[PDB]
């Protein structure tokens, strides 16, 4: 479908902000929709000189940002968020045509980007008096890290470039960010928009031709990385970090399991669960991938979320009538059909199961039961519309077997007592364990995953103190 | 010199303390002092199958512990505590003959121990309520991270098993722990004290022949390693824990710079630059290694150094007027050989300079003015008791003189005006800056190095919470 864009998107001429500036790349790359399969912009690649010059700027940037103070910078990051509110509907459609999500998605992904970014426009981080006694006086002062290279990639390209951004700037930090070579459109569109506000070389952006990102992760001038990506990417990531003992921050997605109690509400979790297990076409790290249902509920469970699953809308996620896009690209595209055909052999598929008849990268909403429970597609994760639901006697056993993984991301569990659903969700070895919902992110509230999902955490107090150094001074009386 | 000890340290057998049991290691390696360069125990070295067992073994231990509850780990380290008092100049001598440090520093090292675990063992982390409103409930839970492997060097040996112990234990962590091949003495000693005041399988120590470090820090089992050592095993070790997303923190050592400002008091400044930059032979991390002294006062300040440098009595550590014993092993003293080169060949030395002709690992104090800065002494760690001396004609040039180091681990500034000797520590790129003091630790107080000194914070709020895991329990109402 054609576009509310006031520009004429096939002949736009994008450049990488470098120092302030608009710099072409080294080299131009395609941007294709998903929902049509057809080129629709170019956007530049940067060179090893071009990164090596955005780092340079970070560092040039770097004293003067640090010490602008709390107050000065939070004017900019008030700045971005009302540029970021001016032009709206104009980044949710680059979101939804370069990433495929429906256009609401992207509207729900800029609103949170400028939620984000005032809530840590108006954080403080203060001077700690650790003692005040007759022999001694320390404080804790926090400085910046330094620069952060930032890596993002296609599910929320400019969400999880602006939620690495707030934090890193407000409490003094440069940045360069590297979006995935096939999502750079929003950010590169939102790094021209914002090139003026903030000031030049504290953010850089540099476009990624599929070979940028390991040479960001071990440049000599990063101090601190902060990766969203696959867990491969991430073990990788830390062992080149090593030589320059780099501070990492790594999101890594997960295999996030929902045990529904025996007292559930039928409709109102399998609602829920519908939302969750195929929002942005399960391509999110804390994607609902794997339902657990006792006995007594599996069969009207799994009916329900068939109706649902099969009620559901797919197609170009401009058109406002989509609910599920398509996914992001061609290699997620064959994943999801390798995807369909274990369905197919280890499992019952009660809804979809199929690839669409559309141009582009459609993957109908699947929903499988009777599963093999040493299955890979609940084995592995699984970023595609494709989801199994897995009956079990005990809720120890469904504790157990949801645990029995080594993401250990998000969870949920769902049922009406809810204390006993809280005291059920303790149990999840996980880093955020929703109850009556799933995949709610705030500002004030920390994010992160535990063994093989994660190292730090998000957002937050934790965060914010991610993105810092503790430097304590002790005086002797 | 004369033993305190109530039994023959030379026939005596030690074990590995695994699962609550004493094992004979795969292999015996002998215990030599530094005092005289001869064998004076023999202790055990463990096989790669021994360190799964002690890992293993904490797995085991891991739930009943952390389910314990606070209280009840309390008791435990309280009574860890008792033991090391118990043992006080037992454990003091021990440490004496396998580091080599004055007897006195070795009951400081003691005192220490004690301290930190009381302090530990009364620490308490409790679940925050992030929201409480009618539509949601938030509240942050703090989890043990698991199985902790540590690792300690040769500089502090009880002292830096004992201080990644207690805040490791008191959360609910179990813990594996390799000491430093050359000084596993005191450590092990104090481990059979602890056997069966410890619950079996919550801490465990194996002996390391030289080899056991890199299996440590790769292990499945282990999901979080402590490291204590040089700044380039920290390169391997954070490379080496790259596949398995490992926890990871990293205290790396540094070339502590001290700016001495022009109003300072020579006599006392000269006093705490002796103190702290010889004490424990100059084998400390967070040592003063680079004084700067201004114009006004570098000639009367060098030859209060040189005069009080001159005084320090050279002996064995057990012997009672001894001020500075021998260096700790073999390899450190042919480096402290090159370094009196690199002292003769770059710079002017004013105190001592030469190792002593006797038995054992025995070297001079020395002090150096007048050095080249482009000398390797000055850009290097130097972990030997020769030190430097060095002219800044400017406050400034000073500084950043001071920060041209990769290090970044601590510092001090020494004048009458203390809030201006704060202004110069905040310009400090350390985890510390000490004023009118160095190298001054406390549990309640975070320590961490930055650049390519470190990772995370070892004690304080900082560093315990280094040892949970968030886990975000978020409830929709």
């Amino acid at each position: 479908p054609n576009t509310a864009l006031s520009f004429d998107l096939s002949s736009k001429k994008y450049g990488q902000l470098i120092d302030g500036r608009l710099v072409d790349g080294a080299d131009e790359m395609p941007v294709l929709d998903p929902g049509t399969a057809a080129r629709i912009a170019t956007t530049p690649v940067a060179s090893s000189e071009q990164l090596d010059q955005a780092v340079q700027a970070a560092r040039r940037a770097l004293p003067g940002w640090a010490a602008l103070g709390y107050d000065e910078r939070s004017k900019v990051l008030h700045a971005v968020a009302d540029v970021l509110a001016a032009h709206h509907e104009e980044l949710a459609q680059l979101t939804t045509l370069e990433q495929g999500k429906p256009i609401g998605e992207a509207r729900d992904d800029v609103a949170w980007s400028i939620d984000f970014t005032r809530y840590f426009a108006d954080y403080r981080l203060d001077t700690e008096i650790l003692r005040d006694d007759a022999s001694s006086y320390v404080e804790l002062r926090r400085k910046p890290v330094g620069v952060v290279g930032a890596i993002t990639p296609w599910n929320f390209p400019l969400f999880q470039a602006v939620y690495k951004l707030a934090p890193a700037l407000i409490v003094g930090n440069t940045m360069v960010l590297k979006p995935s070579p096939t999502t750079p459109l929003a950010t590169m569109h939102f790094a021209e928009l914002v090139r003026e506000v903030i000031p030049a070389g504290v953010f850089n952006v540099v476009g990624d031709g599929g070979d940028l990102g390991p040479l960001l992760t071990s440049h000599e001038g990063i101090d601190k990385v902060s990766f969203t990506g696959s867990t491969v990417t991430g073990r990788h990531v830390m062992a080149a970090a090593g030589p320059t003992l780099k501070r990492l921050t790594l999101e890594l997605g997960g295999n996030d399991a929902a045990i529904v109690l025996d007292d559930a509400d039928i409709e109102k979790t399998a609602d829920g669960l519908c939302n969750w297990a195929f929002a942005n076409a399960g391509q999110v790290c804390v994607s609902i991938k794997r339902i657990y249902a006792p006995a007594s509920l599996y069969e009207p469970l799994v009916e329900a979320l068939a109706q649902r699953v099969s009620a559901l809308t797919v197609g170009h996620g401009l058109d406002p009538l989509t609910q599920l896009g398509p996914v992001q690209n061609a290699t997620a595209f064959q994943k999801a059909r390798e995807a369909l055909e274990m369905a197919a052999r280890d499992g019952r598929v009660v809804a979809g199961g199929e690839v669409l008849d559309q141009p582009g990268y459609y993957v109908q909403p699947t929903l499988v039961r009777d599963l093999d429970e040493n299955s890979p597609l609940v084995r592995e994760e699984t970023f595609a519309p494709i989801r199994s639901v897995m009956l079990y006697d005990d809720l120890d056993d469904a504790i157990e077997r949801a645990n029995d993984t080594q993401y250990g991301l998000g969870g949920s569990v769902w049922g009406s007592d809810v204390e006993r659903a809280i005291e059920v969700g303790a149990r999840l070895n996980v880093g955020t364990s929703w109850i009556n919902h799933h995949f709610q992110l705030t500002p004030d509230v920390p994010f992160g995953g535990i063994k093989q999902s994660g190292l730090g955490a998000e957002f937050g107090r934790s965060g914010i103190e991610e993105f810092t150094n503790v430097h304590v001074v002790n005086l002797k009386r």
